[PDB]
C-alpha cells in the first residue's frame, strides 16, 4: 500500500518520447525528430476512413473482431502469402494491434518470462528494453559499429561481430529481437546476416523477432528481405508491421504481427486482456488500403513501390547538408531517419546551460530551444554501459516537405560560420 | 525455449468474449450479448470523424501526445472538473487510453506487484480477474446477492454482506475494483454503498478503482455518485470512462483514468511502454463530441442527459416480455444490460449438445445456434468456486431497436410457448 511503481517497473522514468514531444510542443521548433510526415498520406485511405465514419452501416463504428477486423487480416493474409510465399491463416497467424507498438508487447509479455535472456542489438528502438525488463526477463545487448571513419559512410557500413553474437547464444537465451530496416540507422540486414541470425535460433532454439515496420522503405539498390523466409525459420519466427508506416498514416496505430499459430497463441492471450480489441472504422480504412494496393503491386503507383523514390531524393539531399555543414552521416539503405556524427562541430555549440547528462541530450535540446531545429538523442537507443556509443550523434527525419528539408539546411547553414 | 505461455499467464484461456464473438459471426443470430447499440450514435460524432480525416491539417492523422491529444484532455478536464467539483489538471490527472479496457490494464499493471491482493466484486466485469493475476495479484472474491426472492426485483436489491467484505480487508489489501453502474446487474451504489468501501479504503490504506463507464446511463429516479468525490477520496481513486460507452461509438476504442498526478504516474509508466499513444482522428473526433456537450450541459437534448430516457423505455420493454414469458428479470438502476433467472424452464431446452462445463455457457450456446438469439453467461462473471450463483441467469443486452425488441421477445415466446 505504498503505491509506488511494482518491482518489475522498478526505476521506470518518462521516455525520449515523452520529454521530446513535450519538447516540441513548448518551443515549435523545425520538427525533424519523432518520425511523421508533414504532408498528406494517400488519399484513397483517408478516404476510406471518412466513408468508415459516414457509413451507413450500423456496424460499422461498433465493436469488431478481438484479434483484428475481418476486412483487414483477409487483406493481411493475401498480400504477406505472397510475400513469404506460403499460405497465411488470416484467423490464427495474423494478429492486429495497436500499432507495431502493442504488437512488440503482446509478443515480449507472452514469449518472456522470469529470468529468460533476450539478445538485443544496439542501437535498438528504445521500447525493446523496457518491455523485456516489465516481463522479468533479461536483456542481452550487442552493438553496431562502423567499420569505416569520416565523412559519409553507409548503414551497411554498421556491423555486428559475429563471434560477440554467437557468445550471446546460451540455453538461457529465448528471443532474438532484430529489427530490419533499422531505427536509427536505416541499415537494412542482407541475406548472410540474416543467415547469421537464422543459423544460431536453429541451432539454440531461439525466437526470432523482427520488426519490420518500414519494409516497404528500401532504397535502389538495396532490397528488404524476410527472415522468416530463411530455411526453417517460419517455425520460429514472430514478424511485425504497422499501418502507421506501411501507409504513412502514424496517428492510426494499427500495426499487427504474423508468423505460426503455435507462437501467435501467446500473443493472443495477453492483447485479449490488455486492450481486447483495435478500433473498427481505422481498421476498415487500412483494409481498403491493402486492397488498393493489392491490385497493383507491381506498378509505379503503388505506394509500397512509389515510397522510397519520393524518400530517397530527400535522403540525399539531408546527407548533402549535414556533410556540407561539417557532420558526418550515415547514409540510410532503408527508412527515413539519419544519424550523423556532429561532434566535429562541438566548439558552435555551447551547452554549458543544459541540464543532462548525455551529451547528445544536452546538443539536441541546445538547438531545439536556440535555432529551432529539433532531432533525436541517439544515446536514447544504447543500453546504459553503451550509452557513450551514440552521444556523439542525433538522428534526422527527412520525411518532410522539400521546403522544410531546406528550412532545415539553411538553419544550419546560418549556424554555422555565423558566429 | 519452451515456448508456453509464461508463468503469469499458465491458466490462460480464450475469454468469453473472443468465443462469443466467434459465435455470433458463425450463426449469426439476433446478437443481444456483446453490449452494443443496433442503430447509429449521435450524428455529430460520426461528423467529426469524418472531418478529422478529410482535415486539411497534415498533422490530424499523425502522432499526438502519448497521454492524451491535447483537445480531448482538456474536454475532459473540463467536463470532469466540473463533475467532481475540484480543477483537474488535464496534463498530469488525465490519461487517454485504448478503451476502459487499457485504463484498467495500465492501472492494474501500474499497482499491483507480486503478492498484492485486489478485492473483486462478483459478478465482475471478466478481464478484473485475469488482469490482477496476470500482474502477479491475488484475487479476493465477494459475490453480491439479491435479498429477495419472486418476481421481479431491482438491481438495488443485490447486495453485499457487509461482515463478508470488511473480513476481505487486510494489510495485503492493495486495491478494490467498484463498478457503477455495474456490468452485468445495472446496480448503481448508492451513497451508504460507497461509504462502506471509503471507510474501508482509508482505514487499510487501499486504493480504490471506479470504472464508471456507464455513468450516463442511470435511470431516473437514482443518481450516478462518484466515489472519488467523497471526504478523503480524491488522493486515493483512480475512476475509468469511456467515449465507447459516453457517445455509443463501442469501435472507437478509447477511454480515459482521471485522478491525482501521483497515482496517475504508475499508469504512465506502463502505458508509455506499451502501446505508446492512442488514435488522433479518433481522439480529435470525441473532443469535438465533448465541446459539443459542454456548450448544453443541462439541456434535456445533451446526449449525457437524453440517453437515459431512451434506454429506460427499452428497459421496462425488456423486463416485461422476459417476465411474461416466465423468467425473473432483475430491472436495471443504470445501463443496458439485464440480467434475468432462466432456471424455471430449464425443462424447455436440450443442453444434450453443449460440451462446455458451465450451465449457461451451455444455454447461450443452446439458444444462439438453435434458436438464434445469443445472450451472455452470467458465470462468465463469477470465480471459479462461485460460478454457481451464474449458472441460473442469463444476461440480455436492450439497446437495440425497438423493431428488434419485439422481435427477440418473439423468439422467446417462439421457443416456450407463447407462440
Ligand atoms: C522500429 C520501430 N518499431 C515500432 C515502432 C512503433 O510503431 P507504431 O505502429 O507507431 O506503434 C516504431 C515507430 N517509431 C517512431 C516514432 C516513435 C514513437 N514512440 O512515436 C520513431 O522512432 O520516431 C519504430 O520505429
Ligand atoms: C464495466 C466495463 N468496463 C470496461 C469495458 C471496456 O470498455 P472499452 O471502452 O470498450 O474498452 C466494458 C465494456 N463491456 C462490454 C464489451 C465486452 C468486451 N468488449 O470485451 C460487454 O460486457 O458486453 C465494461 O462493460
Amino acid at each position: 500500500n505504498k503505491f509506488d511503481l511494482p518491482k518489475r517497473y522498478q526505476g521506470s522514468t518518462k521516455s525520449v518520447w515523452v520529454e521530446y514531444i513535450q519538447l516540441a510542443a513548448q518551443y515549435k521548433p523545425l520538427n525533424l525528430g519523432q518520425g511523421f510526415p508533414d504532408y498528406h498520406a494517400p488519399k484513397y485511405a483517408l478516404n476510406a476512413l471518412a466513408a468508415a465514419a459516414n457509413s451507413p452501416d450500423p456496424l460499422a463504428n461498433q465493436y469488431t473482431r478481438g484479434f483484428g477486423h475481418p476486412r483487414l487480416v483477409q487483406a493481411l493474409s493475401k498480400l504477406y502469402s505472397q510475400l513469404v510465399d506460403r499460405t497465411i491463416n488470416p484467423m490464427t497467424e495474423v494478429l492486429v494491434t495497436v500499432g507495431a507498438y502493442e504488437a512488440l508487447y503482446a509478443t515480449i509479455q507472452g514469449h518472456v518470462d522470469e529470468g529468460d535472456e533476450v539478445i538485443i542489438i544496439e542501437p535498438f528502438f528504445d521500447c525493446y528494453e523496457p518491455m523485456v525488463k516489465a516481463a522479468g526477463g533479461i536483456p542481452r545487448f550487442i552493438p553496431l559499429k562502423p567499420n569505416k571513419t569520416g565523412g559519409t559512410i553507409s548503414s551497411a557500413d554498421w556491423v555486428l561481430d559475429n563471434n560477440e553474437l554467437e557468445a550471446l547464444f546460451n540455453e538461457k537465451t529465448k528471443m532474438i529481437i532484430i529489427n530490419t530496416p533499422h531505427n536509427p540507422l536505416g541499415k537494412v540486414m542482407d541475406r548472410a546476416e540474416l543467415e547469421v541470425v537464422a543459423n544460431l535460433c536453429k541451432k539454440w532454439n531461439v525466437l526470432c523477432v523482427s520488426d519490420e515496420v518500414y519494409e516497404h522503405m528500401v532504397f535502389e539498390p538495396f532490397e528488404h528481405i524476410r527472415i522468416c523466409t530463411l530455411p526453417g525459420m517460419w517455425e520460429r519466427t514472430i514478424t511485425i508491421g504497422s499501418a502507421g508506416k506501411t501507409f504513412s498514416l502514424t496517428g492510426w496505430k494499427i500495426g499487427w504481427a504474423y508468423g505460426p499459430e503455435a507462437l501467435l497463441k501467446n500473443l493472443q492471450m495477453v492483447h485479449q486482456n490488455c486492450v481486447y480489441t483495435c478500433a473498427t472504422p481505422i481498421q476498415e480504412a487500412i483494409a481498403v488500403g491493402f486492397e488498393t494496393e493489392l491490385k497493383r503491386l507491381k506498378s509505379p503507383e503503388c505506394y509500397f513501390n512509389s515510397i522510397s523514390g519520393e524518400l530517397m531524393a530527400k535522403r540525399d539531399y539531408m546527407a548533402s547538408f549535414l556533410a556540407e555543414v561539417g557532420m558526418n552521416p550515415t547514409v540510410p539503405q532503408g527508412g527515413y531517419f539519419m544519424v550523423a556524427d556532429w561532434s566535429s562541430l562541438d566548439s558552435k555549440v555551447d551547452l554549458t546551460q543544459e541540464t543532462d547528462a548525455r551529451k547528445d541530450y544536452r546538443f539536441t535540446k541546445w538547438m531545439t530551444k536556440s535555432v529551432g531545429l529539433q532531432g533525436i538523442p541517439p544515446s536514447a537507443f544504447y543500453s546504459e554501459p553503451n550509452k557513450h556509443l551514440g552521444e556523439d550523434f542525433v538522428r534526422y527525419c527527412f520525411f518532410k516537405k522539400d521546403e522544410n528539408l531546406q528550412k532545415a539546411a539553411e538553419i544550419l547553414r546560418k549556424w554555422k560560420g555565423s558566429s
